[PDB]
């Protein structure tokens, strides 16, 4: 089993607040800022099934909006959350993905964020009941 992470901040700052995090706990750090380099990443998650899970950065609706999917299809834990300056773009984002049925969260303080990419860290690790559907 891997599992998949999707933020979304345009906060260069907390980009590398992330990436430091995430190299603390061992996850892989993917930058995803291009439509072609997501299709390229979704292959490499495939091809390589042994070893961390990958935590995926972007800027851009539209990229993780495929990956959610993509991902979906690949047959892994999706998860996303997001997070910028402009709270009305979080939410109205946010609230089609809950019509889609997964699993986003919405911050307004990069701290936040960080919390959650740390909780994701245990909450990653569930008891996933391969038989899904009951």
């Amino acid at each position: 089993m891997k599992e998949l992470i999707l933020i979304n901040t345009n906060n260069d700052e907390l980009i590398k607040k992330i990436k430091k995090e995430v190299e603390n706990q061992g996850y892989q750090v993917r930058d995803v800022n291009d439509s072609d380099e997501l299709k390229k990443e979704m292959k490499k998650l495939a091809e390589e099934k042994n070893f961390e899970k990958i935590l995926i950065i972007s800027n851009d609706k539209q990229l993780l909006k495929e990956m959610l999917e993509l991902i979906s299809k690949l047959g892994y834990k999706v998860f996303l959350l997001l997070q910028d300056q402009d709270e009305n773009e979080l939410e109205e984002f946010k609230r089609k993905i809950e019509s889609q049925g997964y699993e986003v969260r919405k911050v307004t303080d990069d701290e936040e964020a960080l919390k959650i990419v740390r909780e994701f860290m245990q909450k990653a690790g569930s008891l996933e009941h391969h038989h899904h559907h009951h």
